[PDB]
């Protein structure tokens, strides 16, 4: 196991009727303060609407699961896994019932500027051709600090060190003129990656993408993260210890400039060139017509059919 | 089976290497005529960004509709199936990075009516359609593409209140003044008598449904409506996919305002928020810790 506690949600007031005895060991709520509460006021305001489009998008008319940051008995946050699950009415129109199951998070480090090896998280974060962060791995919770509500939106120059901004420029380009061809990828030479609590972290990450071929533009890239170096602070989860400064003019100016440029060119048109004449080798090739034509059927059949 | 064709593409540069050869029955194209060629040339124009994010965020499997064109210009409706699969490694002639292959099957639509004016019977369309708290048409089953003639597309984003015959907006609001009634019990539902709903030709198709809804029990605001339909009477011409040049009028001022302003009431009436009260209390609540807790144990053995 691994310390949770499960509570019974009304769907008719949102009120909660039941929280397992283990809420006093995992939150510190004395057994039965919870009930004839609103589920609500327990997480935190910018949660909420993550929240509100998971019950939503859920309800009946594995299951969900996402993260929240709830917060502890008599002030202080902390990051919950929650899984929902929703049941009919039980005892004595249908009345609905939600459960919800509250397991925490916790950092991934054991010491400060930890090196890690193969127990190491892996985890994508990928994002749009204008750097929008669109979509986050599991893994990069215990490990960054941020739920997945708190990255996609933003804009992943916001996490590069104002200092690298030059070296990921390049990184960047590197990324479009591997773009010429298909699932090109490539690691690149660890980074610094700003974390919730203010502190920078060493990612290695091998960079892909994905081209429209119809189009020929970029739609995202995705960088497929490991973490090289882990922070000066072990929590990742705390409120910002220290760690910030820069100089107003060549910096935030500079900055600002060389991202104007980054998206300037992932904007940018690929290359995917009109080769395919030559090749009338793979055209005439008996094997690859013979094996298209079973693919053909492959598929005609499973999609279609079942 | 079912009349279908399949056909190969590049993911490199988006062009068809197999096809086939039943394209020529189904779509008229001479068998060979679409290899070398841009797919998304056939896609209809209202039918790019929805092939587009289907390949996007899918890079059983992705199956959606989308408008291709006939050889000849008329459009089909056709239900595709993609599916990637790579790309068989290059015996090692050119290439040195992986390419991506986009298999795509293509089954025609066909209307759900045989002969005008259908009557109820068990071979007539159900589907349920949801819309968001202002109306706006957010799910919409597969079912109706058929009984119909919108792709979802056509559909999702658009207002409901867009489909209602403009005669029926005062007796579609005492319905949704139903609902919101309803919405007073969470879900209570109740069949509406018949009611005319426009459809993709013009002509317009009588469908009894089961309203159902869903309230925020946390904001008390009512987040979306599910209408579960069933079309009492197909629409006077059996093809809903061809625009029918037989069913028109207007009607200013008392129609299209007073109408354009019933909208709003309803939409209005929409937004109000529910009462979700409470003939129950404080022990009440820890009177079934032993009730509840039995309860989420069974729930947990699974």
């Amino acid at each position: 196991k691994e310390d949770s506690f499960c509570c019974v949600i009304s769907m008719h007031d949102g009120i909660v009727l039941y929280t397992t005895p283990s809420i006093t060991d995992v939150l510190g709520y004395p057994r039965d303060m919870w009930l004839g509460r609103s589920f609500i006021d327990f997480v935190h305001l910018k949660d909420r609407a993550t929240f509100a489009s998971q019950i939503t998008t859920g309800i009946p008319i594995a299951k969900s699961t996402f993260c929240v940051m709830l917060r502890r008995y008599r002030v202080s946050y902390e990051p919950f896994r929650l899984g929902l699950t929703f049941r009919e009415a039980p005892e004595e129109g249908t009345n609905m019932l939600l459960v919800i199951c509250a397991t925490p998070i916790k950092s991934s480090y054991k010491v400060p500027d930890e090196i890690l090896s193969q127990k190491s998280p892996k985890f994508a974060i990928r994002h749009t051709a204008t750097g929008i962060i669109s979509h986050v791995d599991s893994a990069a919770v215990s490990a960054l600090g941020y739920l997945p509500q708190d990255l996609i939106g933003r804009s992943i120059m916001d996490f590069y060190h104002h200092e690298d901004l030059s070296v990921m420029k390049e990184t960047y380009e590197t990324v479009m003129k591997k773009g010429q061809t298909a699932g090109a990828s490539f690691c690149s030479k660890p980074y610094r990656f700003l974390i919730q609590n203010g502190c920078y972290v060493l990612l290695e990450t091998e960079w892909t993408s994905f081209v429209n071929p119809w189009s020929r533009k970029l739609e995202f890239v995705v960088g497929h993260h490991r973490v090289f170096q882990g922070p000066k602070q072990c929590n990742v989860f705390e409120a910002a210890p220290t760690c910030k400064l820069k100089i107003s003019e060549e910096a935030q100016s500079r900055n600002t400039r060389i991202k104007e440029d980054i998206v300037k060119r992932l904007a940018e048109t690929v290359s995917r060139p009109s080769e395919t004449v030559k090749q009338e080798v793979s055209r005439r090739c008996q094997a690859l017509a013979s094996f298209m034509e079973t693919l053909m059927d492959e598929v005609s059949r499973a999609d279609l059919k079942l």
